[PDB]
């Protein structure tokens, strides 16, 4: 009876459905797939990328970028929410192919350096090509590219290095505060008494408060269904979107329900 | 007029005064120098090292270890307070020469990986040979070696990855709770409105509370004068030692005095 | 039409067939599977491991080690042939779980650091959890553990950092020179005019000469069928084994046949 | 008697004498100091940098670049000869400050990753801030930036990852083949019977042959005096320059004299 064959990290078919670039604000675009968010901000001095999706989306991301007049050498910075396979996937390949720089915090960098291996909750179940972080950022550090300022908000929970990003764009003159909050989910995570993550509960609760008090007029999540976005219906994709309070308050209800269900 | 020559990181002569191993508890020893703490815990299954001092103390540390019947292949784990040149110095050389493993948190690992370069406050002024962290630990994670349990307490302040370590030894039967708290100093640090460290103030204040509520009967610091230790006077070196409350309360007074002196 | 799902690196069922430790010489053992070689040398001062197989063999390797009276903290060094998924697989997990040190050359280290990703010929097709090399070794460097000396012989071909290892054991007194030569195969490799590996041909030809002039009385390969070993038939597993000249001369014939078949 | 204070890596005052950009060919410039070569190639799609000098030249290099109409975000690639403190010094700082990518071979990358620490011949005597290599290149790999092709020629000797670079520029129409050969010196190196570098002799001799058979009409070295360049006398700085044959033949004479002087 041989040892078992390796299993591939398979996701839903909706996560790999390539969509055309959908505009979010004057300078913010969505270039990922139908249920995976990949954001591209076009500044005068280059382009910023936030997340990327699955590792096999590197070629799709480059197309959407090329459609927006952005050549590979124009992508200056790659910002991340958290470094899992379905979010920080093609980061290694995009660095090799575009000459961009990764800006992430320490806990995200160390995870990104080992390709998601030895995950606190998944182990080596999901694994993506490893990338290196080029700039270590702290909580509240402002990253400016082409005059657009990205401020980091640490929300340690899903991963130790989860980070929500805040920037201010425009909408034909009207400034629009954008918040890109990370997933507040705990899928299969052992919440109470976790040896790998001992302060997981307090970290989650403190993250719930963080997202509530965010400067935000329009919120986006790595998974659109978390913010009730619907990338498929084009323009009215942001209609039934949630607030910051509504998002963190809904996540907290599912977290308390998870912790109570775990006592039994 | 040429560009300026590099300056060597020079310290006080007391920091490099090699001292003989001085016993702290039944299983805890001090093997560093007169004003630099290097702790060695002798378990049944190997030896743990906490800090090491300046990079040029690697050969002195090995001697003291050999005096305590500890061969190079007997040092299993290296634990760190914070990864600066005068504390995590010979860590690279000790890994090459003893086959030990480094256990540090993410913020300490990333700093240890670039040899203290690009320090938030010192820049490239101090720089030591880089080492790699072999185990990433979280706040409150218990590291056990030979039945002796080390629990990590994060005190982000001096460095983002500052860590106080707690273990329980004996004293001819009587169990003695030991706490190795990191420096709570801010030498030349810009406290108010630091762009590299924006949440420095709240991080310091939260560290002050952490050290107060530590399980501790005998406290040690990387610099003995911080805990009013006097490694020179041998046995009575722990006489006038401070408490946890007294240490963090004294550091907080000097921090508030520093922040107020900084407004002017 | 969604983007394609990731494919798992699946191997033959014979490669994952766990076998009992089979003795090769007085101090050399085989602890891998039926068609994957994992060698364990038991010295007076610790145990050396050469290769490991697929990443999912970490738990099987520990069993065989425990059967040979070798505790996890007794494995001092991990030596590698080349750093592919089916050979350097569980190296990350074994470091975390045994406190061993990896000794590999630069080209093997850099590949091992990115988990086989961006392979010159496979790309991201095969990928294993990344590990870090703790000692960089040169061509002809002698690694000694417990009085047993391992000398490295670089054979750049299959991978840039391919390495054959030579050590001298015993056989009830009679010294036996052992050579562990790496695979000399080029499965699907583009030999003529490769942009990623331009000097591939000369490197292969020079490797063919290297293996011929090896100090060797008994040869082993990462794949037993390459040396005509038959781990299944226990004691007579080394009966129809090949020589060094016969191995490199057979590989060269298949390489010239491959290069000529490639001109057409 | 305390342990000795650290010593700073001090160089000659000529090595830090900032000079104005001196043109070498139509697209090649020298932007370093009087006796340290830092080359800048201006292509239509960005700028390439070869070497940089001492770590404290990062601010001087940026000035000369800004004088040549090259903004920090215009430097796309950093190529290296060998990764020592006086050559690959400001590479860490230039990556943080310009968003460039480092292209070096494996042996150069691993050295660059530990900041020159644990040098085969200098140990931790010289140490610079560590940088990370973004693209691993092989012997004979062509790197193209803005239509200008750089081909790598490995000359393992001074360091295991020594590399000479060849590109073809112009001189008001006339194409000029440029070769940037690494130092062929062995200052204090133990040539015969070196345990850290066992194949040092054959590696040097093979490097001597490599540089002779280089496509080169004008040669430059990291140290101008090695090629009898005189950056000080402006235009006639390339007058009494050596050939490829003359350079490698002169270095070989000093190497054989060194090895014979070493037998005694
Ligand atoms: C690692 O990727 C996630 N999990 C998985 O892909 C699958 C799983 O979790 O069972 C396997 C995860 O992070 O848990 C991703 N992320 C989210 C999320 O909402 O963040 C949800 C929920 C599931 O899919
Ligand atoms: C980097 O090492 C420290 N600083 C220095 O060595 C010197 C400096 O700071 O001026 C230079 C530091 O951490 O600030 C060390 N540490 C402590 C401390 O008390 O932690 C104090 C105070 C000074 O010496
Ligand atoms: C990457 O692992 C090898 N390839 C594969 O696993 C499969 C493939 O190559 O098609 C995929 C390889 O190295 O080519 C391994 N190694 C050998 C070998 O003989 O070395 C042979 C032949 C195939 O299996
Ligand atoms: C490490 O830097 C070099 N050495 C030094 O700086 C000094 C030394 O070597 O004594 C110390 C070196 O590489 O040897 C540099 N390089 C060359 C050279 O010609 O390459 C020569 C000769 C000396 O200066
Ligand atoms: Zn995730
Ligand atoms: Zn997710
Ligand atoms: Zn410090
Ligand atoms: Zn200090
Ligand atoms: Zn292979
Ligand atoms: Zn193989
Ligand atoms: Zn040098
Ligand atoms: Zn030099």
């Amino acid at each position: 009876a041989p040892l078992p064959q390796l299993r591939a990290y398979t996701v839903d078919a909706s996560w790999l459905q390539p969509m055309a670039p959908l505009q979010v604000a004057d300078h913010t675009w969505q270039i990922g797939t139908e249920d995976l968010t990949a954001l591209l901000v076009q500044t005068a001095e280059g382009a910023v990328l936030l997340d990327g999706g699955m590792p096999q989306m590197a070629g799709h991301l480059l197309d959407n970028m090329k459609l927006r007049g952005v050549a590979p050498q124009d992508l200056r910075l790659i910002l991340l929410s958290h470094a899992h396979a379905d979010h920080a996937g093609p980061v290694a390949e995009l660095k090799r192919r575009t000459g961009a720089h990764v800006a992430a915090n320490a806990e995200t960098a160390v995870l990104l350096a080992r390709g998601g291996s030895n995950d606190l909750h998944f182990g080596d179940g999901i694994t993506y090509p490893p990338a290196s972080a080029d700039r270590i950022i702290m909580d509240g550090e402002v990253v400016t590219v082409g005059g657009i300022a990205f401020t980091a908000h640490f929300m340690p929970g899903h991963t130790p290095g989860s980070t929500a990003w805040t920037w201010t764009d425009t909408r034909d003159g009207k400034p629009v505060r954008i918040a890109y909050a990370d997933s507040l989910s705990a899928p299969g995570y052992q919440l109470k008494g976790n040896p790998r993550y001992p302060r997981l509960i307090e970290d989650y609760k403190r993250s719930f408060a963080t997202v509530r008090a965010l400067p935000c007029d329009l919120l986006l999540t790595p998974h659109p269904g978390a913010s009730n976005w619907n990338y498929a219906v084009g323009s009215k994709a942001s209609a039934e979107a949630l607030t910051c309070n509504a998002y963190a308050d809904a996540a907290e209800k599912k977290f308390d329900a998870q912790l109570a269900r775990e006592t039994a």
